[PDB]
Order: structure tokens, then C-alpha cells, then sequence
């Protein structure tokens, strides 16, 4: 068990290459069994946990906060990153990367966690009501205060990112690390430019749902789809490992990948989706994997056709 | 009579709804063919003339410049755009964006052009071998040196745009103003993020190729064909209802896209140029322009451009999800 | 009753069409009165509070300030919004928008209001004695340390808009979000430039006195006034609604109003004035009361002369 | 014998208190009325001269260029004073304050004057079309380059100056230096801000039409017009009891107020030149100053301009309200 | 009494012209005799306290620090001004501007004074050891912490209040607002320059030892001085009040003055000096005594001949 | 055959510890004494022409120039400078350090020089009418333009140096070089702080009147007239004892004080050229450079400048009062 450690995008901090999403913790799996799964992934040696304010309305906050401070020493080593931005409630200001929402929410995930600090706080989508410098300007006082360690984006375009990445360098601010997109291979679109912006920025990528929600586990059951599905299984049994641990050693492979968000439920899952760190795929199946679920945009201006006419030959020419 | 005139982006100069596309002059359109038309454009009251240094290798320029010097009355109205960043020549520095080839594109330009300042100079396309930042002080540069006035891209994508969009208010530079996109009903895939990046930049559009070369008009995967029908079976319905030109549907309909400042268009002969040119006496009716739209959207998955990445980064003013 | 929400301004922050004025708290209406205002506001559905440090001598604070206390519910979703800027006592400095001042009086503010941070905290007058850089600094302060969510302008002129918008821009300081005008159908000389001010900067309106102190309710009782009385009078009539509905949907339907600041006092008038939400007037009314009502300054600069002097034909030419 | 010398602004540029309009040159006076004119101004001491380019279509510019050519020792005093923004043809872009408008304007004026700089460049009216940030822009490209020496505005309200102001400090530019305003006893309005805007970022005023166009002179809604003849009334009573000409009280009034840099006459002839800058010579009294800034004082509503909304902001430096 | 109310320079704080020295408080004056001399002057009407972390080693702050809690009214209208930099103790690094130090030294003012915030913190004397930069830095975090409300120099000369002034304003820090000099009748050479550095700035003076430390009184006993002192002595006796009255009037009077600081002993003089405020010179005596003290610099550059050499006649010529 | 070579304050160019002053070409000294003056000086090595536009209106400079232009060798190792502010005419901005009076400085001191690059241009005083942003801009125009190399002051104080300085540094502008003053035995009182400021700043001294006009040569208010003479006999008396002239004793103290980086001389004829530019072959003792040190000390009330006032700010580095 040689441990995969990744930056955290551009920063000096460490993380694993898998990280525990905590989506389920109070909703399909209860205090006790969230416990169970936090001890199990440490135990394996996972520093990384992912949550937010609104998995389920903070009890997913709440749960890790308590498992926390009764490990003392699993939670020394923890990267803790939460988020916010939808709603916690129904009022109007209930909602939003506003200077007043994420106050407020901020000092919510904090008290919840059990935490004197954040470190990664990603903003949980866009908000178009909110100017960009406003958001980002209640994030740098709050690395300042100490409240938070860095900051990252999730639900972000390609303009989003650049935009912000840009405004935060240009007005001294600290640049942010990472991006949490909905990615795998069966949605690939982030790839069309999302994904460059992130690498032009220096920022990672933190893959949730690397499993299509079970799509590519095999077990779930409209053409792409099980072209795609298919492959995965003619590898896994070709390799002798589940369907599951095929697709994520494909998402951990992928460009810019700092940690893979696992989504498992079980302590089995989890203890199968981690063992994929030890499949080393080939490069003849990691190429299978690329072509049958490669993205097929319109020639312009991501597809095939944008790309040349953007290419430049090094030696000149057409 | 009534001329829709636009703002070019955000700067304080004005356009004609619609520019004239030289991209024939030299190759299918030789000098007295390009003058004729350049003659027919201006007295239709246009002003906006866009080229580039790689049509017909600089002929182009050629010919717009001698028509110029032989016009001095429509010269003085006149908009000049041309571009930069594709090979004018096989050496491994006769392209890209870098200071070392556009200081000889832009000069090779204004003496084609017989001009002293450019009024828009636009980035053929992005050049990921050159430094965003090295291209933006270059242009940077000829603005305060008086060779341009204004600068604009083509073919960038969302974080293209606003990545140099951003770089110039923080190095004090002036703002870009326009995109030149490849943009019609059959070619909607800038709206996935592209426009709205460009919305935010205030920039605006010059769509170009709004006829799909002809495929809008008339001269007759399986998502992809079926909505391309689709499309020309409703343009000439409404044609037909409406009784003009497929053209001039489809270019009523670009025309009237958000953030379009002029629709570029590209005519070979005095006949098609004044059909086209007809376009702007066109109203499409709000079911019209409500159909044309339903029946041309675009459809990528529902993460992240799809409908599903929208409803989640949407905010109701009034609170809840 | 479907809300009509607006942003504050150019903030991520949303408020209702309609805010409560509490000047009379503590002085026309006593504590339980002003409670029963409160009750009765937030029971429509408004989340936007405005008061004043000298409103009373504080006793407008302290009042909304235990409200909050003992309503916790609606303290949660309430938009604070206080000012300071005037003498609290006669001391040299017991007024303005010194540093020294400003950080007594928005501590004094919050101790009254009984909170950790004011929404909108606002200067309530233009301070010649005092650099507008001092000012924004001691706001910015205030801002990072958290004491303050916004902060906008009361009693300003075109350059005092600009001039502050601009500095806190080039300062990089958080932008200013509104101003809080005296307004109504009976002084609209704010539309000479202050509007026009705001509108360049992305600031919004927080009209205050919009029925001018009772002028405009038809209760009152020299020539254009009554020529505007009248005409607010044939539209009520007309439609069948209160004086007050009328003028109030007027204030509401003007150009870059964020919020209109009630004044009521009685429970009826808050209930009458709040139905003026669901009255849309007709665009021959509103043009009516708009020429009626229309300044008539002179000709240069801001008279018509003025405006054809200044605009610019898209075509060109004269 | 004792000239009136003020600065340009917050410029090291001195003028004189009064400045020669030329708005009449080509028109109503032809060159040879013209340069007798410019001749009896500078014999007098003058060294302020202010044009624009759309006086009589350029011929202003020209008419004055000619003279500076002829009047080598005069045309080392002069300061020279032209403006850009209205339209000089029919053109969308013959007009605005668009860095491809002034390009050319700016360039027309040198060349139609004669001069390698002119001294003080001016924007003859705001430009909504126009960021300021692209006009600043600009002008501060015309800096660097030697065209021009400072520039101002004309026909700027309150939130227009403060704006540019702050940011030509913001981008590092050259302040502006002065405000040609539409200002006489009749015309008091600009007094409710902008003058205090103009303070305020230091800029002094080069009031225009100080006579009202011959009503402060002798020519001849309610209190509009009530106002209008008892300032008349006071200025001919005043004049009468010092035995000078009316144009000489109006004018020594509007050289007496508060941040007027240089008062620009409006003569068409050499007697009521000569009449005018004797003004210079006129010290009003105390009661008589006080006397014609009552009697012309604006009064708007009390909110926001008026005495009430200006009690308001006032803060006693001893305490209370 | 029709106060005399100036800025504190460019700010928007005010004070009273004459300012009390507590160089005496723990010295010549007891604890006891200090509260009598504040009761007096606050009695009077002044609200401008001047001391120093050296006056007494901290007794000066000390018995000021208690008056103020003692007297909690008059507390609340006080301007306190202390200083730092001189030796509290004779360790390396209890001495001088440097970030080690004033750091120590403005908790220790602030716990001996007894207030949250000091209002001017002034550096008692250059620091050539520490870069101003480094000693700037420092005050601006104080300002931003709250520590402090302004700060001033004293013993600084024209390219120190130059340097710093400009240094403050391109780092985006706040503005010095004061300098406090020793000026009176004998001793006006800061006039060479430093003077006109403060008006340059925007910065007033506060002069201190206005009386000579008592040779302008006439009690004290070579050639100017008695010129000086007897020209005193001629318009007293002329006028009808005290020596000190008079040149206390005339400081007041000079240029760029913001307050003057007595360092009264006794009730008597306190009730003198504070009398010189409705002492109005003439300006035929304002004028003699500005002649026979004149400063006799050499000619270039500060004296007559580097004047006229940089001066600029407006007309232009020689 | 040693040559004593100093920075030009804190730049990389280089110049002798002597520098030629050419106030006297043009008045005192013809065309012809002025050229071998100059001849002269190049031929001892020296590289450094201080003049100024000033110095008989501008025949100095036009003096200097046709040198130039006759000795290409010479030319080629010339640092010359030369100064603007004082009138060129009795006109009311043929003076200042305004941008509309410099530029026009600046222009006919290039003509007259006969070059294209000014290498030390210097403000020749203090205005107080321009503000310092206004000059600094100009001068930063300047060398971008490449008019000038480099900028310095003279007759600047304290408080003058560190503005412009810091000013400086804070647009981005080059940094100012060296202050010219009038500083000899005589005239001390530039040490009270005016060299503390060139000294934070970095700036050299260009000294100029280092014999106090033939004062410290020998051509034969209490307190003032004991110290003149008291240091003109420490000078003879240092002479008489080393045996060489009284002006080289002055010279040699002058090149020695803190900060000088070159010492401009004022000789009008061959004869006392050489025998001051023999001063750099003279060594004053340790003793000797004291006793005229502490003889010709200014002498300050202690407070600010004076003994007290220093020992106030002095910081023991061991602590303690």
C-alpha cells in the first residue's frame, strides 16, 4: 500500500488521491454508520473528507463534527472542505455567495464541524445575483481572520473560472485550488474548455460521482451508454477486478485529477472502491476507455474542427 | 432610410447592423468584382469592412486599400477590421500571436491597406505558444503608438475570453471589444458559455458565416442531421409565409441574437449582397423568432451546459431551491 | 401575494419593494406600538429594516434591537439598516463622519441593536469636515473586521456619489450598494443628476417619505402642488385605491428604487400603504403623474436645453 | 499696466483674467475682422484664445492658424484652447468622444491651426456612447505624445467631473484642468454642485456667455421671468451709479466669483472689446456684489440643492445640530 | 467664551485651540495637583489631552488614566494624545520606532492611560535606526485593529514629514495628521521649512512651550532674546494682560497652528494662559513681534536670497 | 594620469570628480575663451559640461553646442547638462517648470545644444505655481521619448527633495539624480537636512560656487562676518603650509564632503582652469580637513537643526538616553 499523494492543486498542502464524500452521512447511512466509513477510510489512510452545509440540512456537518473530536487523532490529520451556497431555508437571503449569506454560513459549517478553521471552503455553484469581486472579497478576509485555508469552485464554467482566478491575482488576493465537477465517463462535457481553465489556472480537479451514481458499477438496468458500460466490464473481467474499481482508476488517471470523491455507502464498496488505487490500468484499455466515451461536440467550436484551427504547428504552416 | 446602427461592443464607435465580408476579394471576386460590391455596400449606407491578412494572401487587403485610396468620400466612413495570426508564410515565426510576427502582421497590414491606423485588429485565433500577456502588451503598445484603435478576438473559447479580458483592466490596458464567432441557426454551440462570457466582458458579436455557406439558403450523428433539417424545413416556412428570402430569415434571425453587434456577411455577387442587405426591412414575429429558436437549440448533456447544470447555478430572487 | 424582491443594489443581498421606517419608533409610537408594526410588516413578508442612531436618541434602535431579541424567527431573515452622521449629544465630536466618531457611534449602534454586524450601516449626511477617504477607510475597516455587511449614502450630491463610488474602486474597498434620497411626486430634484449618479455606479434607491409626510394621502389642507394632489386624487379614485397606494406605486415604478421606506404609524396605514404592492398602474397614469410632476429646472444644464446639448445620435449629425 | 493673472487650474500655466472667444470667426466677423480682433486682444496683454472645431465648420481653427502664422511674437504668448465632440459631417463616427472620433479630430485641429500642441484640449460635451475610461484613455495617448498639453471639459454635470477626475488619478493620467461652463447672473444653475465638484478636484472655470447673449448688455415659469429683469434692472442701476457700461458690471461679477479661472468674451467688434476688457479695471463694491448675488441667486426646491438639504449636510465644527 | 474650535489637521476630528500638557503630571504636580489642572481645564471647555509613555516613566499616563475613569463624562469628550520612542528603561529595544518596541510601547500607554483606542499616537522623535517604512506598517495595523485613531510626529524635519507623508499615501495607508514642535518667539526655525512641509501635507502643529518654558512670562533673569522678550513686554502692559497672554496669543495666531499645548503648573496660570483665547493682538503689534523674532537664517537657502531665488512671480519675468 | 571617478549619483554613468561650469560663455568669456576653456578641460580628462538655458539667454548653450559639433572625439564623451525654469522672455509662462513652458525649454535646448539626448536635465528652482506631479510627468515623457537620460534639481529644500523623490517612486517614474546647490566653506547650511534628503534619497551633490565667487581665493550679523574670516585664514593658512593655491584648498575640502559627486568649477580664464583642476592632486590631512570642518561649521539654534535638536532624535544602539 504505496500511498498516491497529490498537491491540492497549486498549494503546499497534501492530500490523498481518493477522498470520502460524505453526501450519505444522516441521509442513507446514520450517525453509526458514517462513523463506521470515516474510521474504515482513515484506517486506510485517506486524509481527505468532502461534505456541505446542505447534505442534509447539516446533520452530514454535524456527524463528521463529532466524529472528529471524539479521534483526536484521525482529525489532526484531516483536510476538512464543506461548502455553501443553496439553501439553508427558505428565506430570500437563505441562499447565494452574498457577503451576508456565506457570514453566515461560514460561521454555520464551522460550529456544525467542531472547527476553529476550514480548510477547503468551495462555493457550491455560481451566483449570478452576486458580483464575483463580492464573493471573493468575503473569502479573502476570511483566510485573513484565519477562518478558512483556501477556497475552491463547484458548478464554475469556463469563464467562471478564468474570471475569478484572474480578479482574485489581480487584486492580491490568494489564488484559488480546486474545482468539484460532476465528472466520469459517461459525462465528460467538462473537457470541451472547463477543464482547460483549470490547468491554465493551476487548480485541481476533485471528481464527484466518479461512478455515474452506480451506472458503472455494472448492477444498474440509450446507445453511447452501454457501449460505454460494456467496455468497462470487458476490462474488469478481462483484469479480474469489479466495474467499479475500473471506472475509478480511469477518473484518477485523467488529467488534473488531484483526489477522486468516492460516494461509497458500505463499508465493502468503500473498502472495493479504494482498492482501485492498486489497478494500474494499460495504456491499450486506457485508450479503449478515452475513445468509446470521448465527448462529441459540434466541430465548432470545442469539437474537432475549433481544435485545429486553434492548433499551431511549432515549425509554422497550415 | 432607417439604418440600424450598433455600438462597436462597448467602446463609443458605431456599426452598421450588418458588415461587409471580404473574404472572395482576390480569389472568387477579382479587383473590379470586390469594387462593385465594396461601391453597393456604402451606398446602401454601410460602414463596417472586415478582412484579414491570410485571405487570398494579403489580396484582399490589396484590394480593399486601392479602393480606399480611390474613394475618399466612403474611406472617411469607413470602419477597417482585418486580423492576424495565421501563417503568412511557411516559416516557423510567419504565424502565432507573439510580438515577433504581429509588429511585421500589423505593418504588412496597414501598407496593404494604405493606412495609418486600423480601426479594429483581430486575433485570427488563440495561439497557445504565446504568453496571453505577451499579445495584449504588443497590442497594447500599437494603441498608444496610433496603428489601431480598437482589438478584438477570434476563435477563443469562454476562458480565453475571460482570462484576457481580465488581464487588461489589471494591467491598465484598454478593453477588447468584440468576438468574431462562426455563429448561425445551424451553429449554436458559442451560447453554451462562450456569449455569456463575452456578456460579462461587455463585448460584442460578428458572427460571420450566417448562411452556413449556402446551407441556409438553399442547395440541398443522427441528432446532428436531424436538427440541421429541421432548421432549413422551418427557414423556409417562414420564408414562404412571409414571402422573402431563406437568407434573409436566417439573417434576421442572427441579426436579432443577444450581444450581436454586426452580422458579417459574406456575398459574392451584387444580386445576393442586396437580397442580404434586404434582411434588415425583416421583423420576424415573436412566434416566428420563438420557433426558430426552439427548433436550432443547442443540446449537450445536461452537465454542465445542458439543462440540469443551468437549474442548478440558478438563484431564485426569491430564496429556495 | 407574490413578493416583489429586489437586490440590494448591485450585492448578492435580496430585500422586499417595500421596507419599514421606524423614525416614529420611540417617539409617535412607543415601544408596543412599534413592536405591533413590526409583527404586522414582517407578517406580509417584508425582511427590510432602516432606523438611525438619532432617531430618538437611540431609543429606535433599542426598541428594534429588543424585537430581534425576543422574535429570534424573524431576526433571522430581518435586513438591518442604521445610520450615523449627527450630533448624539453636543460634544465637538459627537457628530460627523470623523474616524473618532464613527467608531463610537457604530458601536453604539450595534450595542442598542443588540447585534454582531449591521447589514447596511449608512452615512447619513455628506461631512465637508471630513476626507471621504478617511471615511471609506474607517468603513472598509469595518467591513474586514466584520461589523458591517454594506454600507451606502444618504444625503449626497452627483460628485459626492461619484467621487466615493470612484475612490473606494481605485482603494480596492468593497463598492457602495444605495442611497437613501428624499423622494416623492412632490420633490423630484434628485433626477437632475443624483439618479443618473447612482445608475453609473450600479447603486439603488432607497426612497425616503414617499407620500411627503402626508401631502400626497389627500388628508392635508402653492400651485403645483395641487395640480399633483389632483391628479394622484383622479387616479385613486379612479381605480378605487388610497391616495397613499397610488403615490407609493408611483415611488415603486421609478427608475433604480431598490426599496420604498415606509413611515407609517398605525397599523391601518402599514396594512394600506403594504396593498400598494399589488396595485399596477396603468402607463397612461403613470405617464400622467410623470408630466404633472416633472421638474422644470432650468435650461442649462440639467433643463431640456441641457440634455439635447449633451446627447448623442446614434446616426451622427445634429 | 496692472494684468489680472490666474492660473489655469491646478495647472503652472497663467492666463488672463479674460479670454477671447472665437466662436464668431468665419461667421458673423470674416478674417480680416477676425485678426483686428485677436491684434486689440493681445495689444491689451491677452494670452488666451478659445476656439472649437465646429465653430463655422473648422474655419475658426483656420482663421485663427492664419494669424498665429502671421503673429510670430504674438504666437509665442498665446495659449491656445480648441474642443472635439459635436459633429464635424454627417457621419456615426464624425462625432463623440470615441478614441476613433478624436483621433482624427484632434489631428484636423492640429493641422487646421498649425501647431505640432495645442495647449488646452477640450471635450465639448459628455458622451454617453463613450466609457470615460476609453476618452481618458486617449487623451492621456496625446500627452505622452506632445498633441496636447492639458485637456478639460464642456458641458459636464456633477457626477461627469468627479467621475473622470478620480479616475485620471486612478489610471496614473494627468488631472484635468478647467470646466467651460454656460455661466452668467441669468445662468446661476451649475452653482448647485458642480461648481463644488469643480473645487473639489481643483479645476477652475472658463465661464462662457457672460452676457447672456446681450441680455446683461441692454436688448430688450413666473419666476423665471421675474428674476431675469430684476437682475437686469440692478445691473443698469449699477452701472449708472459707477458710469459704466452695463457688459462691464456683468462681467467684473462673473470674474469676481468663486474657482473662475479666465472669463471668455464673446466680442464681435474692436469697440465692444475694448468695452468689455475694461471691465478688468471695475472693482464692484462690497454692497454691490452683494447686491447682484441675491438678486441672482438660483433657488431650487430645498431638497436636495436647496437651503434645506444644504443645512442638512452642514456640520457646525463647535457641535449640536 | 465663544470656543475656538480647530481640525486635528486634515481630519474630521475637532479640538479646542489650546491643548493641556501633562509633562508636569508626576513631576512638579502630584496626583493630586494633576486632577485639579484637568477638572479646570475640561471646566473651561477644552478637550485636548497631551502626554507621553516617558513623562515620569508612566506616571503622566497613569494619573490621566484614572482621571478619565473617574470622571467618566469628560472621559467621553477627551482627545488623548500620547507618545513613544524614548527609553522605558535601558534595555536595546525599550528605546526607539521599531515594530519590537512601539509594540510593546503602545499596550503599555493603553493600559496605563486605561482605554480601549488612543486618539493621536505620535513618534516622540525620529528613529534613523528603524525605516519609516517599518514603523508606518506598524501604525497601520494599529489603525486597522482600532488601536489607535490617528498618529503625528514630533521631532521631525521637512524630508522626514515629506517622506513618510508620501510614503503613507502610496502604500494606501492613512494620513498623518500632526507635528508637534517646541515654537514660540525664540525658537521659529522649524519656519526654514518644516512649516511649510507640514502645509504641504495638510498637517497642523502642535506647539509646545509656547512661553519658552517660562522666559516669555517676564519672570525669568543675549542680545535678540531681550529685544524679543522686552517687545513682549511693551504690549502686555499696552493691552492690560500678562506676558504669557501675549505670546500665547501670538502662537495661536501663526500659521498652520492647530492647538496649542500649555504645560501650566498651578490652577493660576492654567486660569491665565486659557485667558489669552479672547486676547485679540492687533495686527501692527501681530506684526512687531514677528519682526524683532524673525529668524536670521543665511541668505541661501533659507534665508532672504534662496526665497526670491525660488520664488515665481505670476506675470513671469525676473 | 589617476583620475578621481564618481557615479552621477545613484545611476551608471560615470563622471569626473570635476565638473566644468559654463556660466561665464557668452558674457565673460567669448566664443573663442569658451572653446578653449573647453579644449582645456577635455584635455585633463574631465567628461562633465554643466550649463543652462538661462545663461546669457541661451548663448551658453549655443556655445557648447558648436563645440560639440567641432570636436566629435570630445563629443562622444561628454555628459552634458543644462537646466529650465528661469524666464526666456517676460512672458508669463516663458518661465516655470509648468508642462506647456518645459516642453518648449526643453525643445530649444536640444536645438541649441545641437543634440538629440539631454543627459542631465535639471529643474534650475523650485515652482511652487506647477505642481511637482505636473513636472515629474513631463520629465517621465521625456525619457521614455529619449529627450533626456537623466533629471535632477536645483534649488530644491528638504522637504522638496523626499516629495519628488517618493513621488517618483510611487508613479513608476525614473529616480531623480542629483541636486545642484550653492555649497562652499562659506555656505554650509544645505547640511541642516537638505543632504540628509539627497542622501536618503541616493542623490549626488553638483556643487557649484565652491569658492564663494573669489571669496576663498583671496580679494580682500556679528557672527556671520567672524566665521568668513576665521575660514579664510584656516585657508591660506592650510594653503601657505602645503604651498599650493587657496582655491585649491577649498576645492580639495569641497570634493571631500559627504555625498559630492562632482564639484562644478567657475573659472573664466586657461590660467585658473588648470590650477583648479590641480586641487584633485591634493590630499588634505586628517588633521587639516577637521580644523576646516569644525572653523567653518554652521552654527543653528539647537532646536531643530542645532546641537539639541540632533541628539533628541540620536538612537544609542546600546539603549538608554
Amino acid at each position: 500500500s504505496h500511498m498516491d499523494y497529490r498537491k491540492l492543486g497549486p498549494s503546499g498542502t497534501v492530500v490523498t488521491a481518493y477522498c470520502l464524500g460524505t453526501m450519505t452521512f444522516g441521509a442513507e447511512a446514520d450517525e453509526a454508520a458514517s462513523h463506521k466509513l470515516l474510521d474504515d477510510y482513515f484506517a486506510w489512510g485517506g486524509n481527505f473528507i468532502d461534505t456541505a452545509d446542505v447534505y442534509s440540512a447539516g446533520k452530514s456537518e454535524e456527524i463528521i463534527g463529532r466524529w472528529l473530536k471524539a479521534r483526536p487523532t484521525e482529525a489532526r490529520q484531516a483536510i476538512v472542505a464543506t461548502k455553501g451556497r443553496f439553501p439553508m431555508g427558505n428565506g430570500p437571503n437563505d441562499i447565494g455567495l452574498s457577503r451576508r449569506h456565506l457570514s453566515q454560513a461560514l460561521d454555520d459549517s464551522l460550529r456544525r464541524l467542531g472547527l476553529e478553521q476550514i480548510d477547503l471552503y468551495q462555493m457550491h455553484a455560481w451566483d449570478a445575483l452576486t458580483p464575483i469581486e463580492e464573493t471573493l472579497r468575503f473569502l479573502d478576509d476570511a483566510v485573513s481572520s484565519g477562518k478558512i485555508g483556501y477556497y475552491g469552485f463547484s458548478n464554475y464554467v469556463g469563464w467562471h473560472i478564468a474570471k475569478a482566478s484572474e480578479i482574485a491575482k489581480a487584486r492580491g488576493y490568494t489564488r484559488p485550488v480546486t474545482l468539484q465537477p460532476q465528472y466520469n465517463l459517461l459525462m465528460r462535457d467538462i473537457e470541451l474548455e472547463i477543464v482547460a481553465a483549470c490547468q491554465d489556472a493551476g487548480m485541481g480537479l476533485l471528481p464527484w460521482s466518479p461512478l455515474g451514481g452506480g451506472w458503472l458499477t455494472g448492477k444498474y438496468k440509450q446507445e453511447r451508454t452501454w457501449a460505454i458500460i460494456g467496455t468497462v466490464e470487458e476490462i474488469a473481467k478481462a483484469r479480474g477486478v469489479s466495474m467499479a474499481q475500473v471506472a475509478l482508476a480511469w477518473t484518477a488517471a485523467r488529467p488534473a485529477i488531484t483526489s477522486v470523491i468516492l460516494g461509497a455507502r458500505t463499508p465493502e464498496q468503500l473498502a472495493d472502491n479504494l482498492g482501485a488505487m492498486k489497478v494500474e490500468l494499460s495504456g491499450e484499455e486506457m485508450a479503449r476507455l478515452n475513445e468509446v466515451s470521448a465527448p462529441q461536440p459540434l466541430d465548432y467550436p470545442y469539437g474537432k474542427g475549433g481544435i485545429n484551427q486553434r492548433h499551431r504547428k511549432i515549425e509554422g504552416g497550415r
